[PDB]
């Protein structure tokens, strides 16, 4: 088989987090590429130089060494510096490398199991006839595979309006050809819950009973970068989205995932693939985070995300791979901004879609140069 | 001889008097509807229609308002196209010297027919009573419902403490107190942030708590949607005026929360507490836009904490609620420059100094008919 | 010949202003296209009704058929309401009906001449060896043919950039070949300067003294919408831009017109035409302004115009006709927001060019329907 | 016997100091020199220079700054990267008695040698003198220059009075007056706002008008460049603070342009007056992107002639400068609610609100070390 895999982690810490990460991807020969940005220390750097002689193969390249990339596809403009987007400098390295996975992860994820890279190898076995759920409302909620406390609760970027009326949904299993693309691994302790959720209820996720699940065509769960695996030929469509657009003046932020997680996932299934949701499971204690603050960043999207996802329902894209599929979206994005209504939609919010479809072209432009 | 008022502020037709009015027709209570200019016309004809069935019924319009509000010299105080009305019932039943002035929504039904009476225990007087104190200073009303699908804070507790709060020792002893604030409790829809709502989505099945009366240090915030104020901690009970921007953002749902925690502060100074529990009423809450809500009570909810904090490091002064609440407004002043955080930003400092302004205007205006 | 003009207004007045403007149009034959809003009174259509039965072609298509019209284009949210911006569907109607001559005007401006259309009609007149005015730095001040107290101005969407050193440039005239197609006449009493020249020293325009220009390659100045003629091969690059887009949280208006009269002029100059300045010159009572107010609307459009104008000047455009031309403009502008950089670029500043890139080009895909 | 102090805070390296000493240092008056957080270490090293040299200066390191001001119950009133530190020379020169305190910037350069003696005139107390009234209220400081290529306003000129300007009457008769504030002028690029210079580019190239004292009701901007005020009326010259929203946009360089209305407003008040005139400075400004100026200026100027227009209904109260400068400060808080217009948002509103706190925070000071 031979089936190579590439972590994709940006941080600004100072490397620690290698000691509890390296040895699931070192024993399974995986490589770790770190993303640094400006105000990363030099701490990381020899963290991660101890590492590889250790026996990790892990790079870090400076930024200089990433903009001396970025500038060579022309596309110097395109990842902001201070900010989590830069992982998309990984999820570009590792596609250029030929990588069959790349599993985007963050610095506070740890593998549980000492199959953590094997998993996540469940995007290359190819078509089959497999188990697949379908929900009658079209929405999944992967915290329901979870063990949670206090009380039940949805993913970060599950859309509002659906979660009254998805305890009445039915879940049906059938034998279905499926064709899984995308895997995104669960967490315990700290779910991917959004900051109104942290803040109302502070979940804690014991465990996880209940095994892992394909979705069917039009049923769709939101997928983070936490601990998701992703195809090669389906990477073109992961671009994560970038931040700071107002909404009525306010800035969204924490969201990069929320709209690549769905991209790539209605990609996906205009190409007939599916995503899978389930195992490897992490552990995530959750960095310190201000939950007011997290909200404040938040809203903003929040206040758009269910009338997106209601007309990305309504709209057939075009492709005949993830390149020409993506590109196909970002019109259909540019399309919903002027059709949509809302008192959350001022001038600023419909060019929000407009600015991110410029973006995401922008970057499959960068990916077409490589290819 | 206790005299009763109740004081709501609609944009309705008028329907809600149907199952509002027996309740406070037999009791004698004096019914005071505030309406605005988005006020139509059916509001009137169904107060004039419970008036001739026995309820003591008065729906003065926006000319009538304005009419008195420029005789108090604040024709600028009160806004119109806003909930902020209501403070006009509060200044008309003090006017008439109403010993209760009870607080209530067009969307809040009495479940019982000892709703008046039950108010009234904010005219008992000081006494020795079971009095309710907590370690870290704040207590949770919720916890005195059933609430499914998981315990839930209510609006306008601060975030800071929720999770230490389980952990927080809770004890009742036999103590003076004289409560002058009863805040009803709700079942159905519970008064939750929007945060809340949107997570779980409470239901508050019954009342199973009791009652409790808060020692000085614990504190619960007060809404004015089943609540009883004295007439004496009334001037306190002014409701804050919505739309100061915070970071941009203008803000909005809080009036109560600002007015609940001041009347409190300002009741504790004077030796007075505040009541949770009886009397419940039922809420079937009006259409809402929950994510238009949360974008409401962010800004709020953002400097809250902070404020809370800052104003138990504040003692007060004055010997009555006017004094006090003119002396809780250049507290504000003084937190608004020394409070720090992200969310401080040159707009959020001013709410609270043009709050101030407002707060002693409303005093002002009770000064002049008193 | 038999030139055929086609005068475009939008206005929500009662329709006072046609006793002075219908003669000069009535005795040329042409054609005046009214465009009402809904927040326009019924006392408009009754006096184009009576100018009607006195002998102008004058038309005036209530916001029912107007709708109508632009739904069946496929264009239902381009043109808003409650704005003067609906004096696009006044382009797009002229421009259906197949008229030679575009005459933009606002219903304050009065011709001065009996020949005010005849003077329109040299967009007509097809490539010519001529007088052609050139300037070293690039930019023609049209207010300088112009007699105005108390002081020299410059025109509304001069860049200010340009403005300390503008009078150090070398003027030069040399008969070279040019093809006139779009003419800005100019206005007497309150010429059309920006808000803060108004406010600064409220200039009067006493005579037009410096005859007519024409302007060569490179050299620029902007064109309004309130007296121009466009002709209609042009017409395609002259959409009126949607204004409301907030510069660091600040709604830009009143410059719907120097973007789309920068638009044309770069669209024209790629293509080989022209810009022509002078006569016929209109009179200019200017409606009543909260001066304050519309410094404050101009503002921010008035903070970015400089850089985007520098950087039309590096970017070549491709296309064979004015849509073509247009709509690769369009995409220059995409361009520039990414590379543009200064204080003034916040997130929504950048996505107002995105936004507007997409209105231009779902203008272009609705005349491509027509056509 | 009059002791003169000049203020100018600055981030720069000190290089202003070698033309500014000589006129400074001939007349034996203190120079007191604050910097910022963001000033360098070299504006130390200038002024040590200077001082060997003979100049009464001093340089007061953020530190020594901030711990005069803690001890004056004010740690929050003047916050730093920002001019507004110019108060903290303000309150140096009034603590150590000074007779004279006069207002500078780091390029401004005096252009004769009797600078100092020139703005010696607000100490020759009240006498009868030529006094200049104007029918419309306003006098245009500007119309004393030879100014190209068109007559200017100095910058905080209300707008809405321009247009008829031209029409007003200008009179000049002997009446008692009392000067307690100089403004004097500059030449080169004169104190104009950015929608002028933007449009203008105005150089002034000499001062030909003299000087005049203006009559009680006719008023004129003052500015902190070039300003010399006595020290009973320095309490009323508080440097305003800037970074309000008006409509959430911030405002910026009009702290001096309400600090010149206030402090002449008090001081008519009182029955003293204001000059404009000699003696002139040169100013060659600092660079500046002037659509940077603008979008800063902007804010302000929405609501300034509002504020300019209401502040002749309110009479003030007060026996002198410090009562009277916080009577302006209610009367502010009055207007904040009284004013109508579109600019007039909430933030708008809050803005006089906690600027009027913020100037009795700058009379509490003064009032505790007096
Ligand atoms: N390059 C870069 N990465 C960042 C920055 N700030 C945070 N990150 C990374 O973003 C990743 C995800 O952040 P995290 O706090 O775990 O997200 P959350 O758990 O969903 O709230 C972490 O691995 C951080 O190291 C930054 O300024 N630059
Ligand atoms: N005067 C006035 N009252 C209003 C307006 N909008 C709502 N209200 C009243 O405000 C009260 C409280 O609102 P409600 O929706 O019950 O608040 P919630 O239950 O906490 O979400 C209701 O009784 C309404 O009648 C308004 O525009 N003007
Ligand atoms: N359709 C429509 N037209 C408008 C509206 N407001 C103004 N106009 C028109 O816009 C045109 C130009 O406005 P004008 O005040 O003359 O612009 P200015 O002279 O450059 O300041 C006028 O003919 C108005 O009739 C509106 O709300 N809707
Ligand atoms: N303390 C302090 N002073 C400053 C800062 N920025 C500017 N200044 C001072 O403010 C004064 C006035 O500024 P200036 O540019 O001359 O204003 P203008 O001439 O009206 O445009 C100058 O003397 C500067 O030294 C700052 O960040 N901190
Ligand atoms: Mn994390
Ligand atoms: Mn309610
Ligand atoms: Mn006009
Ligand atoms: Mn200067």
């Amino acid at each position: 088989r031979d089936i190579s895999t590439a972590v994709v982690v940006t941080t600004i810490s100072d490397g620690g987090f290698l000691d509890r990460l390296a040895p699931a991807l070192r024993d399974a020969g995986a490589r770790l590429i770190v993303i640094p940005d400006r105000n990363t220390g030099p701490a990381l750097f020899a963290a991660c130089e101890r590492h590889r002689r250790l026996g990790l193969d892990v790079v870090c390249p400076s930024v200089a060494e990433q903009q001396d990339l970025l500038e060579r596809l022309a596309v110097p403009d395109l990842i902001p510096y201070h900010s989590d987007n830069r992982r998309n400098v990984g999820y570009l390295m590792a596609w250029m490398e030929g990588f069959d996975v790349i599993v985007s992860m963050d610095d506070d994820n740890l593998p549980t199991t000492d199959d953590f890279v094997e998993r996540h190898q469940v995007v290359c076995q190819g078509p089959r006839t497999q188990p697949v759920t379908a929900s009658s409302d079209g929405w999944f909620n992967n915290c329901a595979l979870l063990e949670v406390e206090p009380t039940e609760v949805f993913p970060r970027g599950f859309p509002f309006h659906a979660r009254p009326a998805h305890a009445q949904a039915r879940t049906s299993v059938c034998e279905r050809p499926a064709d899984v693309r995308i895997n995104a691994g669960l967490w315990l302790g700290d779910p991917d819950v959004d900051a109104i959720t942290r803040l109302a209820v502070r979940p804690n996720a014991l465990a996880h009973s209940g095994g892992s699940v394909v979705l069917a065509e039009g049923t769709w769960c939101p997928v983070n970068s936490q601990n998701t695996a992703v195809h090669r030929d389906a990477l073109p469509a992961y671009y994560f989205l970038r931040m700071g657009q107002p909404v009525d003046g306010v800035p969204m932020e924490r969201f990069g995932d929320i709209f690549s997680g769905y991209f790539v996932q209605v990609c996906a299934q205009h190409l007939g693939h599916a995503v899978r949701f389930g195992d490897p499971v992490v552990e995530h204690p959750r960095n310190e985070h201000d939950l007011l603050d997290d909200l404040h960043k938040e809203v903003p999207a929040v206040r758009l995300l269910d009338d997106i996802l209601d007309h990305l329902r309504d709209h057939p894209l075009e492709g005949g791979d993830y390149l020409e599929t993506y590109e196909s979206l970002s019109y259909a994005l540019q399309e919903i901004a002027e059709r949509v209504n809302g008192r959350a939609w001022s001038p600023d919010a419909r060019a929000f879609l407009h600015r991110s479809a410029h973006l995401m072209r922008s970057w499959t432009g960068a990916l077409r140069t490589v290819a």
